[PDB]
């Protein structure tokens, strides 16, 4: 009997998933920092994993990993993360998802609030508006060193690659 | 000849090296015309002078004995005859023509917009410039275009055509 056991939740990007985090399959890329309920994908979206008393109780319930051997120094390999919430009265629910690791990490843009993200191209210390534009939801990769410009920090982007990212001359403002 | 006034003549401020007798020159249709100081279809101001002698550059009475010239149709020629006179009463004429040309400014259509964007391109990098046209402006272009992300980009000028080929003003093509 199931109902009275504590419901396991998940966000991506912010949006509450309908879909049960158990049997999910995420990316993640080599060398990201991660932890089991808080985590950032592949493409960078924010996973967040949570848990409530019941599937009629939004009340708060404690979830923690019984089982995390996840290791991103090395891409082609995968892990499987075993989470278990508990209730106030005791009762248990697991959820076990799997986490693959890629080679790269992209960065998705959020123009938080607006459709249309400006982009800026950086010659000695003077900041051009550029004519490229991105969507929010893009996905790029960023350069590594960011550049700080009359007290404004810009990130090096790329739809292409890492390594163009570092010589691109496409910037946008950093979050 | 050498004690007759010889007559002058400049292109975008530069002097010529040519005589203005026998020069054939487009001006287009409905432009302002004034034969000694006017503008052709390409925009360069061209201004006519003269002086004493070959020898003597102290000015000397220049006026258009004959100028039938009329801009308000295309495909019509009209020549125009200059008579200069110097201070012992020699006389110097040269006659030019004139050709009526259509437009060779290109109109500018924001299809939708009032404003319309332009750029400056630098290699491969398209930065946002800060001029903007009015739809229907008219503004003369270079025959190259460029390319860019796959989107071609027209070098234009409202000061004249061999502008356009420099100017770094750019806007998306057609
Ligand atoms: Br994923
Ligand atoms: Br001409
Ligand atoms: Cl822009
Ligand atoms: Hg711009």
């Amino acid at each position: 009997d199931t109902t009275q056991n504590p419901q396991i939740n998940w966000t991506k990007g912010g949006q509450a998933q309908s879909s049960s985090l158990n049997g999910q399959v995420f990316q993640v890329a080599v060398g990201s920092n991660f932890n089991p309920l808080n985590f950032t994908n592949s493409n960078g979206e924010n996973i967040i994993v949570s848990a409530q008393q019941s599937k009629n109780n939004t009340t708060f319930a404690s979830i923690e990993a019984t089982s995390n051997p996840v290791n991103t120094s090395e891409a082609g390999r995968y892990y499987n993360v075993t989470l278990t919430a508990t209730g106030n009265t005791g009762k248990k629910t697991t959820a076990t998802y799997t986490v693959l690791i890629t080679s790269s990490q992209k960065q998705t843009l959020y123009g938080n609030g607006e459709s249309t993200i400006s982009t800026y191209s950086i010659y000695g210390n003077n900041v051009l508006c550029n004519s490229t534009t991105f969507k929010d939801g893009d996905q790029v990769y960023v350069s590594d060193q960011t550049k700080t410009v009359g007290g404004v920090s810009y990130s090096q982007v790329s739809p292409k690659s890492k390594n163009d990212a570092n010589s691109s001359n496409i910037w946008v403002k950093t979050s």
